[PDB]
DNA sequence: TGTTTTGATAAGA
DNA sequence: ATCTTATCAAAAAC
């Protein structure tokens, strides 16, 4: 199958930056990943 | 040419 | 304008 947009370390990372109140929008531009997949991984009700 | 995850997208009592 | 969610066509990898 496709690979994963963001390992486990990005992951932990990524959710850290947004209880930071990172907007998804620039960490997707930075991570060079999708917006919509950033909502799967981490539901706005997740935070 | 054949069988997992991404990302646009539409809809939201 | 904005923000969120689940859907579904197809990219990505072999």
């Amino acid at each position: 199958g496709r690979p994963r947009a963001i390992n486990k370390h990005e992951q932990e990372q990524i959710s850290r930056l947004l209880e930071k109140g990172h907007p998804r929008q620039q960490l997707a531009i930075i991570f060079g990943i999708g917006v919509s997949t950033l909502y799967r991984y981490f539901p706005a009700s997740s935070i």
